């Protein structure tokens, strides 16, 4: 079944600032507002649709598989933003990257506390 | 940038039952457990990784673009499960489908309250 994940909603205090944060960090573009959402289209057919939140925002986890050249570019923008990054999902190792599955990866936070991850090889792969 | 959304985490009371629920309803398969996660691979390169939750589960929204033939099949399974479905995201119209953008769509809930949506044409399209 040619099923695709088409979108998920990302709760945000400032949906426009939060969508721009993700779009800028990943080298993508923000879409025009659609209803109450600010969508960010990810190239594999799914959009992260930012919605103004009320009350506490439960942190979600969004992990992006990126090319090695994109890893270097994204990593540059993270450092330029003065953001702490971590090798590990539990944030024990700030200022380091992991090398899972022969790739490279790191975790960081968006303005709402969502846990963003970049990785260059799929979990459990290596070739 | 060939960036892909690779995975997100889905909080669940019973990660195995919840992953099986989604896999069965969409006609997909559940992957072997990886760490604490039960992944469900969606064909466009993203997995929904089910994780045992503690405390309240904040409902998330996962929308799947499906073929028209898959819509009929999935809709059949929803009815066979005795699940209420709704035309609208606010759940005002039970037992009806929407026809957004010349397609067909409906909303329903997973065992944790996550808001699942199926649609056959992308939001804002029609051709
Ligand atoms: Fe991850
Ligand atoms: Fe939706």
């Amino acid at each position: 079944m040619t099923v695709q994940l088409n979108h998920t909603i990302v709760a945000a205090h400032d949906k426009k600032a939060s969508a721009r944060f993700l779009a800028d960090i990943l080298g993508l573009e923000v879409s025009p507002q659609y209803g109450p959402f600010i969508p960010v289209e990810i190239p594999n057919g799914v959009s992260l649709d930012y919605l103004d939140s009320r009350g506490a925002i439960t942190p979600q986890h969004y992990a992006f598989l990126v090319s090695e050249d994109d890893f270097d570019t994204i990593f540059g923008r993270i450092r330029e933003a003065g953001l702490t990054y971590w090798a590990d999902p539990y944030h024990r190792r700030p200022g380091e990257i992991n090398h899972n599955d022969g790739g490279r990866g790191a975790y960081f936070e968006d303005p709402n506390g969502h846990n963003l991850e970049i990785l260059t090889r799929p979990y459990g792969s290596g070739g």
